[PDB]
């Protein structure tokens, strides 16, 4: 009968985010503005429909030309590690390249927080 | 500056077990006695450190010998869903394995179940 783990989850994400960190298990590149971002197909696809579309239907490096290399940092910054960081001037910005990843969670929360 | 996402690491680990369920983006099988549990490195190296360490040093497949089927599918939903799932027998059967596949988490609270 289920022993709830409540710190699970976030070790989980913690450990996944070690291996971005380290270089490890990373299964493709995202390049954005000729920067390359190793991460994991998987994490991908359990927060952004946009890559759970692109994984699941080129090979090992996948080119980003609609959100800016500064955005797409902070929202892989936000997939591995359950926080946002984002200034009161780029709240817009987000909330643009969060609609076209269509990351939800992210998209609910700062178009609530522009009116 | 951070939004936090309290709900986002369980967020991602569902949508990780959603993958799993469907046999989508798992990038190995774990083999034992005869059956086939299709999963991803990256999750089980973020839990455990004998896949850690198998991992980041066959190639698709990999069987384990040492731990019960049945042992293995609770750790691998424990893993996935953040709840094991154990009867008050078995509690000692679960310690058993998780001390051989190094599930700190798990094996801690097992062997404080039984003193
Ligand atoms: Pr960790
Ligand atoms: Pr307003
Ligand atoms: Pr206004
Ligand atoms: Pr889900
Ligand atoms: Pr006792
Ligand atoms: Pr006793």
């Amino acid at each position: 009968i289920g022993i709830p783990f409540p710190d699970h989850s976030s070790d989980i994400l913690s450990g996944l985010n070690e291996q971005r960190t380290q270089g490890l298990l990373c299964d493709v590149v995202i390049l954005v503005e000729g920067r390359e971002f190793p991460t994991h197909r998987s994490v991908l696809a359990a927060c952004s429909q946009y890559f759970k579309k692109l994984f699941t239907s080129q090979q090992n490096v996948y080119e980003i030309d609609f959100v800016s290399a500064e955005a797409l940092t902070a929202l892989m910054d936000f997939a591995y590690t359950a926080t946002l960081t984002v200034s009161t001037a780029n709240v817009g910005d987000i909330l643009s390249a969060a609609r076209l990843l269509e990351i939800p969670a992210v998209s609910h929360v700062c178009a609530d927080l522009l009116d």
